[PDB]
């Protein structure tokens, strides 16, 4: 298991635009194309983000490009905010897999309502960050998910990715 692997669960792969778990448009491995309701607002998103004329259609490479941009840009963007990076630094390999995990779904700016959440992981009081992390709105709207990545961040472990 890597970070790839653990959002391609998560995430899945769909190759025509789709909406995602909170109704926005959507495609490939959780490329986020639009809030905007109009889908053709999300296919000029598309076609700009690609470089042509995808008619919301794209392949597997193009998917699994896109997913490599965003998974850096994830990285990156936790390593540029001030209140995620001492948390990222100190954790473990597998734990940071978890940090880039909810940055990716929710974006940096929601991590960065979880305070509490963020000192109790860099204290590694493991046991009590994972009940902070459940009080959320993240966990009860999609809390299969959820349940997996603060499962990563409590023992540090793949054992909920097999
Ligand atoms: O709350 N988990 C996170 C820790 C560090 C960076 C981003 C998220």
């Amino acid at each position: 298991m890597n970070i790839f692997e653990m959002l391609r669960i998560d995430e899945g792969l769909r190759l025509k635009i789709y909406k995602d778990t909170e109704g926005y448009y959507t495609i490939g491995i959780g490329h986020l194309l639009t809030k905007s309701p109009d889908l053709n607002a999300a296919k000029s998103e598309l076609d700009k983000a690609i470089g042509r004329n995808c008619n919301g259609v794209i392949t597997k490479d193009e998917a699994e490009k896109l997913f490599n941009q965003d998974v850096d840009a994830a990285v990156r963007g936790i390593l540029r905010n001030a209140k995620l990076k001492p948390v990222y630094d100190s954790l473990d390999a597998v734990r940071r897999c978890a940090a880039i995990n909810q940055v990716f779904q929710m974006g940096e700016t929601g991590v960065a309502g979880f305070t509490n959440s963020l000192r109790m992981l860099q204290q590694k009081r493991w046991d009590e960050a994972a009940v902070n992390l459940a009080k959320s709105r993240w966990y009860n709207q999609t809390p299969d998910r959820a349940k997996r990545v603060i499962t990563t961040f409590r023992t540090g472990t793949w054992d909920a990715y097999k």
